[PDB]
């Protein structure tokens, strides 16, 4: 079995540094161990310290498994269940468990075997009725909080861990369900596994199951030792129960100073260090003194989950495609029959500008989903599911690449022929390629800004402002040849400028807009004159210059996003 | 005291109609009464039925207070505490209680007296340490879930009600805090008040406090009667406890079929109807067979809370003002020194278009706050705080009117003189007025769309799409004189068109853009020619036509919003 231990633990958090956890010493031998305490005592913090999910800076003690230091496979042979559930709402119960099994259990096992394990877990936790139902989504009403909580427990159990950490496994659950969960852990603990969990308001039947007990309060350790002997320890100092049927209440009332015999917290702790229990553990403590699956598998499974999540959030995929089609048709109707007249220049420039800005501003919606999933990404990376690289490339090849390509194609196919733009194939494909490139560049910039930011509103605001400032330098609202020199350099940071310039160069090159024709100066009859007055070049190199600039921006921004994820605080 | 009662209650929910609650009969005499049951049994639904927060369509029974039917002041002399807390995060604890006191307690009392009551409540609930701290916000980490829960309890207690309904008052609270809350209610119930609440996992000490008991399960009523006699009733059918220290577990285990003696639910219910308890209540039941404060006060307090909420969410007020200033300065730099040259027309039209669209699209951010507060509005209206009209006008005079006016002023003051637009005062004030009008019209349209919609994403998408379609008809991207007749009529539904046309008419009227000057046809030297080619009229009536159209749209859209709130399902 696994014999966890700790000694002289203290933790500090920040300027001013405060100690959430003061001196703590204990041994969590195999079996079933518990951590009772009042709210704010530090139950969740100690658990993370034991499971190495806290920044090692603050930690000021030694944690040992079976005497030897922490192995590098610790997170490959342990499980952690979070106080606040992190479960992808858009998926069903079974799908989430499948995801955990696939990326944590080794690939040597057959997929049928894994599904058999998954079914067994579901039956044990009583999730059969909602096995294939969806977890809650904003659009889709889903399972209750209790079923969601048990689902998080399931994902960790599937790994068949030798060590399991749980935080408030029984919250939002009625007594019957709570008892079933605890009995399962007890059965799971009579085989050599070590189970550590924090609980609120146990029943007497449950409390008898506890083998080892830990009692936190305001950081201090009031009592650690066998659960059955806890009553005797308190009785010696005073506090003869003889009132409460449930002992768990008897402990908490003492801590809150509601029972008969400087602060009561410090006073009680001083008693423990003088107890035999502290002496025994000090004697024992002093005496004692990688990823399962490869890159490709992680990529496939992450991309799959992203596909499903995207389809489950309609506003970002289905709605964008539908509005794309509607806009294409309306534009085709509004600009139908472009004429080489006085009005041709205006309408052509306007439509191209509209398409460009539409591609740029549509990227905001997708990345917002990248923002909301920061918490899940951190939790899964810490738990040891996947690497950063796999998550990044999967989200790209599932969300950014497929969906952002289509709007360009739809817009070109619908608009080009209805309006009557350049009737040559080269122009058609150039238009499609250019729109694709601006879309990808905007998405990459959005990712660079949004990656690592927790709040959706702030990221949305920042990206919107940046796109606005780009749009001012697109080449239509202002003439770039009239801008002062000390500000003109900014026009090279604008994506819409490159796309818009390319489209203009493609459309205006061989057109005359004065129908019947002593040249009339101050008049732009020919398209080339308009291009010149707007600053654009006439060589073939201008178009391709814009395109290569877009590609370089894509690469730069995506790389920045990867680095922002890499140097993030995953603790 | 207050003697509530019910008889033959059944409720139906929807097509297919299902009965959440089957036959239910009971009397909730003064004192302390409880509703235990497993999750999903129907505890929250019955409570709403008793407190008249459910649609009366489904209800199929009679509810009586003191024998007489439900008075119209029922919600003026009752309190309801929600299972999921509804507390404005951006405010402190004390501020929320002040809001409840001001609008529910009569104005005859002095404000100092109310604050004295508020202090007493806080001391009783143990919220003194966090009395003036802020409740949780996304930006501001706030009080724990337990303190938030007790705060919701406080707001109802301040009214000093003769009848109080609570739903899971002890959830997220440790035993010590839970016991304190229950003891307070017990003390509050020995004076004539009637208290009804639903609870999970009581302690034996608490359960002895219960005077009357109700036991729901899968809709059916398994037991109603005195709490002390509940054990005897079950013992007669079998189920001699002699195992469990806490009786509350003994009841729930039976319902879940985990104890010794068609489904167990139906089987148990059949026993109750044959019990003496059912006979007694049937004998008794068969035997038995406005706003405190005026309009202005509600308006003032709603507007005040809205001010605070707006300031607490920086992204909507502070950020919008800052970006407004930054955009003004950047625009002033980009377009500095507008010249009566070939480029003057383009830059002028572009800047005016940018300002107009900025005013239109900035309205999305504010209304989103109107969306998120739908739940709170429904809860408060049902509880009897305020009317619909007061809420509407308060949110207007607090959020829409003050904040949307400033950006226009800032933009005009910064931009007008730096660029060098028409150097006459009339044009300056016309520009300011026009921008104000488009801002208000867009906000009104946003409210009309967003009011009554629960999801933020959908409303944001809809308003954004509508503004896009308006923007196509602004007069720049397309020439309105070239649009086909069967679609041209749409141009009269566009707000940016009216604002943009007014600004163009103000700026271009007396300008010549050909510097040195056989007239050169196909050339727009004079501004009037440009206006004509864009379809605009030259009379003074065009400008004012646009303005009056905006005003009419404002009135229409705001009225629609009020009606949408009025005919909403507040149940
Ligand atoms: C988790 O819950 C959620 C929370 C939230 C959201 C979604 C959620 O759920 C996931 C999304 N919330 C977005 C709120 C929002 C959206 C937009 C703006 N503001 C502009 O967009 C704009 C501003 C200008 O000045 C400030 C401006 O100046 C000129 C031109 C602007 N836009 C254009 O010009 C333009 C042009 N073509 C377009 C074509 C297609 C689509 C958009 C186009 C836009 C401001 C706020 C924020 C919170
Ligand atoms: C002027 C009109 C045309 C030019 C428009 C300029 C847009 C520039 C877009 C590329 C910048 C970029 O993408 O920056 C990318 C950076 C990269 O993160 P980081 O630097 O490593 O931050 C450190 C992060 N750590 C500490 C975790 C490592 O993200 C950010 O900084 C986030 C905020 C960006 C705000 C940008 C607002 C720009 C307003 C400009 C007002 C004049
Ligand atoms: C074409 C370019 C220029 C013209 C642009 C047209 C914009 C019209 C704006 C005013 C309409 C309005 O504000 O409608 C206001 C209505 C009012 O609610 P209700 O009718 O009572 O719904 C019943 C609600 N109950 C049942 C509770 C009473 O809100 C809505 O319907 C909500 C959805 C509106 C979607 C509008 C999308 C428009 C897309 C047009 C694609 C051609
Ligand atoms: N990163 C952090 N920054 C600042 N304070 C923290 C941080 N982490 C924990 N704390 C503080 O430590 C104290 C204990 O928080 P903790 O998360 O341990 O609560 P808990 O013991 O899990 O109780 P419960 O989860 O039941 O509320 C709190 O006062 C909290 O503010
Ligand atoms: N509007 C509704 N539409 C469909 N079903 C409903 C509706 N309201 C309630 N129900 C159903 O009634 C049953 C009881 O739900 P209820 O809200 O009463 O739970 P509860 O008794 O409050 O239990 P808890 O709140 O502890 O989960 C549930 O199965 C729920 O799906
Ligand atoms: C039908 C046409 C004319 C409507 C104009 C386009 C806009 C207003 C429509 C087109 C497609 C629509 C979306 C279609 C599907 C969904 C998924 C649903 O679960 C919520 C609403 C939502 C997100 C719709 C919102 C409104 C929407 C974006
Ligand atoms: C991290 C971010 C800010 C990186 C920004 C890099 C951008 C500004 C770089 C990437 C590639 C660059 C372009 C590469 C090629 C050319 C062609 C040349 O004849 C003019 C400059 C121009 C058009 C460059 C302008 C600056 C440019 C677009
Ligand atoms: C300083 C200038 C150049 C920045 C450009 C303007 C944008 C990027 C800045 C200007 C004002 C800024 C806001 C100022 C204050 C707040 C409140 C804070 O609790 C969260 C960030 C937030 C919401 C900022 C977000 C970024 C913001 C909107
Ligand atoms: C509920 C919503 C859709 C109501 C929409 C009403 C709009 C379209 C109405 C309100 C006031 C109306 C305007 C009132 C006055 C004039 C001046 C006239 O010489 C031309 C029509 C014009 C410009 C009207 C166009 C239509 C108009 C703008």
């Amino acid at each position: 079995g696994a014999v966890l231990s700790f000694h002289n633990i203290c933790y500090r958090v920040k300027p001013v540094e405060k100690e959430i956890l003061s001196n703590i010493n204990g041994i969590m031998k195999p079996g079933l161990n518990a951590i009772l305490g009042p709210t704010g005592g530090g139950k969740s913090s100690l658990l993370d310290v034991l499971a190495a999910r806290k920044d090692p800076s603050g930690l000021s003690g030694d944690v040992l498994i079976n005497g030897a230091p922490r192995p590098a496979n610790f997170k490959c042979n342990s499980g952690y269940v979070v106080q606040d559930d992190v479960v992808m709402g858009t998926l069903t119960v079974r799908e989430n468990l499948q995801f955990s099994a696939a990326l944590r259990l080794a690939t040597t096992m057959t997929n049928h075997e894994k599904n058999e394990r998954i079914n067994r877990v579901i039956q044990e936790l009583g999730l059969d009725k909602v096995a294939d139902s969806k977890v809650g989504t904003q659009f889709i009403r889903g399972v209750s909080g209790g079923e969601r909580k048990r689902t998080s427990i399931g994902m960790e159990l599937i790994t068949d861990p030798s060590i399991l950490f749980l935080d408030e496994p029984t919250t939002g659950l009625d007594s019957s369900t709570a008892n079933a969960v605890l009995l399962l852990l007890k059965r799971m603990s009579k085989q050599g596994r070590t189970i550590i969990f924090s609980i609120h308001q146990p029943r007497y039947s449950i409390f008898k199951l506890f083998d080892s007990l830990t009692l936190l309060a305001s950081g201090r350790l009031m009592f650690h030792g066998p659960a059955q002997e806890a009553l005797g320890y308190f009785e010696s100092a005073g506090y003869h129960c003889e009132a409460y049927n449930n002992p768990a209440d008897f402990f908490l009332d003492i801590i809150n100073g509601d029972s008969t015999a400087k602060p009561l917290i410090e006073k009680l702790a001083e008693i423990y260090v003088n107890s035999s229990f502290y002496k025994e553990t000090k004697a024992e403590l002093h005496q004692l003194s990688s990823y399962t699956t490869s890159f490709c598998h992680q990529l496939r499974w992450v991309s799959k989950r992203s596909f499903k999540n995207l389809l489950g959030n309609p506003q970002a995929s289905i709605a964008q495609i539908i509005v794309t089609v509607v806009l294409g048709l309306v534009i085709g109707a509004i600009y139908f029959g472009l004429k080489n007249d006085s009005t041709g220049i205006q309408n052509r420039a306007g439509v191209l500008f509209f398409l460009t800005t539409n591609q740029c501003f549509s990227s905001v919606s997708a990345v917002e989903l990248f923002v909301v999933e920061k918490k899940l990404f951190i939790h899964e990376y810490i738990s040891g599911y996947y690497r950063v690289s796999s998550y990044f490339l999967g989200k790209l090849l599932s969300d950014l690449l497929p969906m952002r390509m289509l709007p360009s194609i739809i817009f070109t196919c619908i608009v080009y022929f209805m309006l009557g733009l350049k009737p040559k194939a080269d122009a058609f494909f150039v238009m499609m390629f250019t729109l694709m490139m601006v879309a990808y560049s905007a998405s990459s910039m959005a990712l660079a800004i949004a990656a690592g930011q927790s709040v959706v509103s702030v990221a949305t605001l920042l990206m919107t402002i940046c796109f606005v400032f780009m749009m001012i330098f697109s080449g239509l609202l202002v003439n770039l040849t009239t801008i002062a020199s000390w500000l003109s350099w900014l026009q090279y940071f604008s994506i819409p400028r490159y796309g818009f310039t390319a489209l203009q160069h493609n459309e205006f090159l061989g057109q005359n807009f004065c129908p019947g024709l002593n040249p009339c100066n101050y008049a732009t009859c020919t398209g080339e004159e308009y291009l010149v007055k707007q600053g654009i070049d006439l060589s073939p190199w201008g178009l391709w210059k814009n395109h290569v600039a877009l590609a370089c921006m894509i690469v730069i921004f995506l790389t920045i996003a990867y680095l922002k994820l890499l140097f993030l605080k995953k603790y």
